């Protein structure tokens, strides 16, 4: 259950290159489900930074969820599109929040 795009502590943010071919917020929804719970879907490009374009957006909320799906979730074949994942900035530090 998510309605727009807004991550947690340091530790957790995941984006998707290379989109296979219709994926929309009904599959990243389910498929993306089953090692625990996200808070943000949209298959829109990023206006004000410029970011890579036709792409997805996923989000968790712990840094342990986040070393499972690199695995399970890089190498993904479907068609004539290869899934690639990348993780957002990485952190590891003790801030007072």
């Amino acid at each position: 259950g998510s309605h727009m795009q807004k991550e947690g502590p340091e530790g957790a943010n995941l984006f998707i290159y290379h989109l296979p071919q219709e994926f929309g917020d009904q599959d990243i929804l389910q498929m993306f489900m089953p090692f625990g719970n996200v808070i943000s879907a949209k298959v829109f490009i990023d206006k004000q930074t410029n970011l890579s374009k036709c792409f997805g957006f996923v989000s968790y909320d712990n840094p342990v969820s986040a070393q499972a799906a690199i695995q399970a979730m890089n190498g993904f074949q479907i068609g004539m599109k290869r899934l690639k994942v990348q993780l957002k900035r990485s952190k590891n530090d003790s801030k007072p929040y």
